[PDB]
């Protein structure tokens, strides 16, 4: 038992919400919140900007110090790094960004790292600013992901859409 309330469950380990992850997050204080991450680690927009923002920059500075000392992540890959107020960790996670070229087939491999934790609260990898179809990384996240994954989507119809077309 855990603590993620009203989300609907598609398969034996992925659920999904309506839900803003910034308030899900401060609310249920999960072990691990994925933010949706570039190779850099710049939080600008989109979830990062978002997750960023609620945490005062903090989440910004120390991902500047983790770059400054390890380079950049490789699309596809990962680090956790502190959760801050939102979470005790957050896995940083890099999706392919289509507005950037970069190769789909990349999803899968994004989407292995959540097979590290037993549970997260997580982004659609890829979704929003990223430039995915957000179906299809559902049906990506659903095919690749083995632990509990709770995802949270923002927008409402994205959200009913995403239920309804669901296979
Ligand atoms: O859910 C969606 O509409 C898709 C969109 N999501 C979010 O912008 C999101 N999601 C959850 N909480 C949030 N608070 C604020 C934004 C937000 C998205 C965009 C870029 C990438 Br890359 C991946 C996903």
């Amino acid at each position: 038992v855990n603590s993620f309330s009203g989300y609907l469950k598609l398969t034996d380990n992925v659920y999904i919400k309506n839900a803003d992850i910034v308030e899900e997050a401060k609310k249920v204080k999960p072990t691990v919140v994925v933010n949706a991450a570039n190779v850099y680690l710049k939080h600008g927009g989109g979830v990062a900007g978002a997750l960023n923002k609620a945490t005062n920059n903090a989440m910004q500075v120390e991902s500047d110090d983790y770059i400054a000392t390890n380079g950049p992540l490789k699309v596809g890959g990962s680090c956790v790094l502190s959760g801050h107020n939102l979470a005790k960790h957050c896995l940083h996670v890099v999706g392919p960004n289509v507005n950037k070229g970069e190769d789909i087939q990349l999803l899968k491999s994004a989407y292995e790292n959540f097979n590290q934790h037993e549970v997260l609260l997580a982004p659609l990898l890829s979704a929003g600013i990223f430039g995915a179809d957000p179906i299809h990384s559902l049906r990506v996240c659903v095919d690749t992901v083995r632990t509990n994954v709770y995802l949270a989507v923002f927008d409402k119809n994205l959200y009913d859409k995403l239920v309804s077309s669901f296979l």
